[PDB]
């Protein structure tokens, strides 16, 4: 889930998996 597109990323907003 989590991380999982947004890896070492926090803030995975539209940056990736997280909310993107």
């Amino acid at each position: 889930g989590r991380i999982d597109t947004c890896p070492a990323g926090g803030g995975x907003x539209e940056q990736x998996g997280t909310c993107c």
